[PDB]
């Protein structure tokens, strides 16, 4: 077979904070991601935020760590394949230090810290990969899922600033084949929050410089594919738990760049499979039913 690396994309999986702590739509994507992985095949999953609805956890002893994430995700194979998580508003709306703290619990749940690099091998190849995953609530402010804010300005504005410090440093000295960067909130989105204008003026501009592959996140709760006038996709991931087919934003992205949005009421949700070779990298959108609903192929570019 195709050397690739292989991941699942899933955002705002969440469940509910009303017992049984996960919808059927959280449920139907646990088991269908559980059968991408069985045949199709992963190397770890991916979280874009949003984890726990709707305030988060409170600490290590919170029962939603059981209810709504190892209950739900409970599949042998789920369990052996690593995770790799940042945070959305909700998560803090809680205690982010617990999900972090969570690490040294569970084996597969890694979240060193709200923002930090991953590095990856293709297998078989020298071909590498770096993800940097964001913490875009410090960076941009707080964005209540059920409200239309945009994330004003943040909290902490000096951890906001050492944050994007770090970023820029990051993707000027990523030697990596391919450099993605995940974040919870939209660059770009046509739905129900639409663009996040910290992210449009403070992370875009960096994206096309140096020559990022993909920017992944969630937010808006439904499945979108995005690319700019400089090949830069838009991987938006947000339908593990929750759908909202809004297009309220449609306006407000740039002519040319929606490729794909799928937000029907009655969908079980869905998520992201990503396989990276040393051709190209291509992202399958899979609804919670098992039904291929898009794919398209990012090709591999020459790096700065
Ligand atoms: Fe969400
Ligand atoms: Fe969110
Ligand atoms: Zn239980």
């Amino acid at each position: 077979a195709t050397p690739a690396l292989r991941f699942v994309a899933v955002g705002d999986w969440g469940g509910v904070p009303n017992a049984p702590f996960h919808t059927a739509r959280e449920m139907a994507n646990a088991k269908e991601i559980a059968r991408t992985v069985q045949i199709l095949g992963a190397d770890f999953i991916l979280s874009l935020g949003d984890n726990f609805y709707f305030t988060g956890v409170q600490d290590i002893n919170d029962k939603r760590f059981q209810e709504t994430f190892e209950d739900v995700f409970s599949d042998r194979s789920l369990r052996k394949v690593p995770w790799y998580v940042l945070a959305g508003n909700h998560d803090h709306l809680g205690n982010v230090s617990a999900q972090i703290a969570y690490s040294k619990i569970s084996k597969r749940w890694n979240f060193p810290s709200p923002f930090y690099r991953l590095h990856f091998k293709i297998p078989q190849t020298n071909v590498s990969v770096a993800i940097f995953m964001l913490d875009t609530v410090t960076l941009c402010g707080n964005s209540d899922d059920f409200l239309s804010q945009q994330p004003e300005r943040p909290r902490d504005v000096k951890l906001a600033r050492t944050q994007l410090s770090w970023l820029k440093k990051q993707l000027a000295a990523a030697r990596e084949d391919y450099v993605l960067v995940a974040g919870h909130y939209p660059v770009w989105s046509i739905a129900e929050h639409g663009p996040t204008h910290c992210l449009v003026k403070q992370l875009r501009p960096l994206l096309a410089t140096y020559g990022v592959t993909a920017y992944l996140c969630g937010h808006d709760h439904n499945l979108q594919y995005l690319q700019d006038e400089n090949g830069v996709g838009y991987v938006l991931s947000g339908a593990g738990n929750f759908m909202d087919p809004s297009k309220r934003h449609q306006r407000k992205v740039p002519n040319g760049y929606l490729r794909f949005h799928y937000g029907t009421e009655d969908s079980l949700g869905g998520f992201a499979y990503v396989e990276i070779s040393s051709k190209e990298m291509t992202v399958t959108y899979i609804e919670a039913s098992g039904k291929s609903l898009f794919k398209t192929r990012l090709p591999r570019r020459a790096r700065p």
